[PDB]
């Protein structure tokens, strides 16, 4: 899906990410979109365009929808489904005192549904976290920026000892051997559940990344947030098995989440 940049209208600056400036605009004067303007040197562009077809085939309600790309010009554009309430982490922090427990679980469910679908397509996110989930005007959470980490050119982000690497969302096998799998996405999802139920707190606060790597290797895990039931915590904790093959699938996690709902 190559978009014609003439069909795009820029309206507002939405901020900055790993690829640079992100803008809000419209496609053909009607559809609200987000447009990532890829800073030169920030992306492995050839490698991205080479593997763009598969991202185009990924479609799910709880996945942020890709509209298309603009590659006949520089900077490259990536155009996506706009989400009015922005990223989940700040949404949690900003609406912290308004959340009911049922809502926190529905958020987990939204995300898990998306990841189950990705799991089914053998597609990895690689940087799952609240900051890379977005929220729309009706409070629906959707998974964002799935797979883009592979294309980042920044040693501080690509290196496990880098300052931007998602250490706090990474299992031991990633920090040690850089072995990404479904089960690394699983681990990350548990940390995400923790972000949700803690209402936007930073994992392992006052720990450095290295200290965090040290302690999870030694078996330390994130404490149960006040608003998390024991049933809920058991779900997120199951994502943090030292051994990846003892970790559940997203299909199972979703069943767990549904069972907790049903009981309530
Ligand atoms: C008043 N509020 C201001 C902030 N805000 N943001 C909104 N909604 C969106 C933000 C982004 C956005 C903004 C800044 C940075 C990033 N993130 C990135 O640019 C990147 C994230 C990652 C993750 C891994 C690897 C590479 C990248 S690039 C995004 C998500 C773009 O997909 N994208 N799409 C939206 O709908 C809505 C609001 C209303």
């Amino acid at each position: 899906w190559e978009i014609d940049p003439k069909d795009l209208t820029f309206l507002k600056e939405l901020g900055t990410g790993q690829f640079g400036v992100v803008k809000y605009g419209k496609w053909r004067g009607q559809y609200d979109v987000a447009i990532k303007m890829i800073k030169e040197g920030s992306m492995s562009e050839d490698e991205f365009i080479e593997e763009a077809k598969v991202m185009m085939n990924l479609s799910h309600e709880k996945l942020v929808q890709l509209y298309g790309v603009c590659t006949k010009q520089r900077p490259i554009f990536i155009i996506t489904e706009y989400m009015a309430n922005g990223c989940l982490l700040n949404y949690l922090r900003e609406m912290r005192h308004r959340f009911q427990t049922q809502q926190l679980l529905e958020m987990c469910k939204d995300v898990c549904e998306a990841m189950e679908y990705l799991e089914s397509k053998q597609f990895l996110h690689r940087d799952l976290a609240a900051r890379n989930c977005l929220v729309n005007d009706q409070g629906v959470v959707k998974v964002s920026d799935f797979g883009l980490s592979r294309y980042v050119l920044d040693d501080e982000y690509t290196s496990s000892v880098g300052s931007k690497f998602p250490v706090r969302w990474s299992p031991p096998e990633v920090l040690m051997y850089s072995k990404f799998s479904s089960k690394s996405d699983i681990w990350a999802f548990g940390v995400l559940m923790w972000e949700i139920y803690s209402l936007g707190k930073m994992p392992y606060e006052r720990f450095t990344n290295s200290e965090t790597a040290e302690h999870i290797a030694q078996g330390l895990r994130l404490y149960r947030p006040h608003l998390a039931s024991e049933k809920v915590y058991t779900i997120m904790y199951s994502c943090w098995h030292e051994k990846a093959d003892e970790r559940p699938t997203f299909k199972i996690l979703l069943s767990n989440i549904l069972d907790v709902m049903d009981e309530n």
